[PDB]
């Protein structure tokens, strides 16, 4: 019901997004001008703010402070930096927040053909451009044995020395980067996923498609949910190692 | 008598097993990754690519990365790798792909890049320019970036272990808090978004020929540059950097 409007607004926003994403010139010579992934963000969201307006009237819309009610949280573009360099790795993040507890979540990245949801109680799901299927994190129970994808080393000389320790530990490193790390955990693909500085835009979604597959994702202080200003996302089974060997 | 033609069709060929290999994997998994199903689909795509080229190029030589074979450094030579990305492969993650390339003189002529789970192909020849597709849409002309200053830079490597065994670990570190961005696609996708624009730098410590011959004629015929660690131009000097070109000698000096 909520999932179904969820879906049909990310319809919409990938019509939007495959256009702007299409039409840019990736000839580049410097840092990139933000300018069109601003501009692609606005028209996402006015288009979801319209919708909402008209199927959802009351309910309130973040686009990327208080949390009271039922509230749709949008980011248009998750990724805006790959965006811009025409790297395909970017998303639409739409979730229902329902007193700040996020209860229907998609994850709708239009380049990579691939899509990942979730509703509370329902399950999470994903589909490749294509019927859905249904996720379950993985059950790696050892850390040597696991798979971590992060994002990049900068934002982590404690936590960072601590971090780049786990990386010597587990079985196997990437930095695919942003939500993709978190969608492959809720697939079982990978084991850990983590962030040291990622705000609630960025893990509303996967927090309730990681919760619906059978993970965790906590703050590193190991706080559930995607208020905390930080995000570790595992099967769960790894969590409690994972935590500790990073604290 | 296009040796790009047969090495896309040879692609189509792959494409065809490795998808049906792909889907029928048994995911749950609660230790490292059984690699048998893997290495099986290799070893088939690899002898499926040597029947046919003995049918339709009888005297070329074929170097596969599963069954190896002889270089000629001289004659024609196919070299395959026909799962690069197996440990993706094995636990579900869709980075992987077939590589194929034919070397003429030692130098790779004709190169294709074919990873049918990311809806997504590269290839190139000598001459006739790099292009990609996606989900089999028109294909477009590839071109690397212009990116200048190293502060500016994208860049994209596979992980920090490998780095230890020739002494950059400490080095490449450095080139990773220098550069604007940093992300580890890993394996051919960091080499291919090269060629593409998207990012300016890839680095990998240790890679085989199989990994770079197809490769080195993608980025070369998109502008850039694929040199060794050492700055042996090509496929044969052990390590892999590939950048747009104007980004390279900063990069070589960076990293020793
Ligand atoms: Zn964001
Ligand atoms: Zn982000
Ligand atoms: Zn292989
Ligand atoms: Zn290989």
């Amino acid at each position: 019901d909520d999932l179904m409007l969820a879906l049909a607004l990310a319809d919409r926003a990938d019509e939007l997004t495959r256009v702007r994403f299409g039409a840019l010139d990736l000839r580049i010579d410097t840092k990139p001008d933000l300018t069109p992934v601003t501009d692609a963000d606005r028209a996402v969201e006015s288009d979801v703010r319209q919708t909402l307006g008209r199927d959802r009237p009351g309910d309130g819309v973040l686009g990327e402070t208080t949390f009271t009610g039922r509230q749709w949280i949008v980011d248009p573009i998750d990724g805006t930096k790959n965006f811009v360099r025409g790297v395909p790795v970017w998303a639409s993040l739409i979730a229902l927040l329902e007193d700040g507890v996020p209860s229907v979540g998609v994850v709708s990245a239009p380049a990579l053909q691939r899509r990942w949801w979730a509703a509370r109680g329902r399950g999470a799901f994903a589909s490749v451009d294509a019927r859905p299927h249904r996720l379950s994190v993985s059950s790696v129970a050892e850390l040597h044995s696991a798979s971590l994808s992060f994002s990049s080393l900068s934002g982590w000389p404690g936590l960072r020395e601590r971090f780049i320790g786990l990386t010597d530990t587990v079985w196997r490193v990437r930095a695919y980067g942003d939500f993709l790390s978190y969608c492959l955990v809720a697939e079982g693909a990978v084991d850990i996923a983590a962030e040291p500085q990622v705000s609630v835009w960025d893990l509303a979604a996967l927090d309730i498609v990681v919760r619906e597959a059978g993970g965790r994702l906590t703050s590193l202080d190991g706080v559930a949910g995607p208020h905390g200003g930080s995000a570790v996302a595992t099967n769960g089974l790894l969590h409690d190692e994972v935590l500790t060997r990073l604290n």
